[PDB]
């Protein structure tokens, strides 16, 4: 039931999209795993980021976009709402101004749109988690 | 021919012991993945680490030490020997003073012992890499 991680699949985005994403971290939050969510300009890992939010369990969120290569302002957050060895429940949603991060159900972090989420044609789920579901709306 | 990630495996170290890790990063230097190497006092994963090496490939390593739970003095290095998209040879071998890392055959880094190295019980091996090889002398 475990899909292959890194998890890479096409997909097109614009407002009213939703990403859900289901997975637990492989290791406890002593070892600071951590969850990497990257929306891409194109099918190959290389190309620029639109989005890119990444979780270091139990410390930290940072979200950025990467524009012709180069990674523009960090956005830190201390909020942690997801749990030491548990699995968690991620949605992604694309409003009109931002992107709205849900976790377990919670409001829990937002990013104002760089570029217009229409230039997304991929989304990648990486590092140290195992993932059970993926889904774009 | 690809060992399972995390790699946890049981060892025992002492001057003259050399632990050999085969393997290559999952993605390309610019999406920045991790490698680590944790030296563990007991088979569970959130036990203390008597040498802790990661790296983030391209940007930078960080050494340490995990002692009763709290991370010690951070040790940083920008040597950089790892290949963007290439397999690597990494050996970490036990001298009387320190730990001596080579990478393809070229000593990188060093950390002396804080603890002595016969406080290890475990080994793993975790992050963004495919294995293909672990072995301890």
């Amino acid at each position: 039931s475990l899909l292959p991680v890194p998890y890479t699949e096409a997909a097109s985005l614009s407002t009213g999209s939703t990403v859900t994403i289901k997975g637990r971290p492989l290791v406890c939050f002593l070892n600071e795993p951590y969850l990497q969510v990257d929306f891409h300009t194109e099918m190959k890992e290389e190309s620029d980021i639109v989005f890119h939010f990444q979780v270091c369990f139990g410390r930290r969120v940072v979200m950025n976009s990467r524009e012709y290569g180069a990674w523009k302002q960090q956005v830190e957050s201390k909020n942690m709402p997801f749990q030491d060895g548990q699995e968690f429940e991620l949605s992604i949603s694309v409003l009109p101004d931002k992107y709205q991060v849900m976790v377990n159900g919670q409001s829990s972090y937002t990013f104002d749109h760089r570029i217009k989420p229409e230039a997304v044609k991929m989304v990648q789920v990486w590092r140290d988690i195992s993932l059970t579901k993926f889904n774009v709306s």
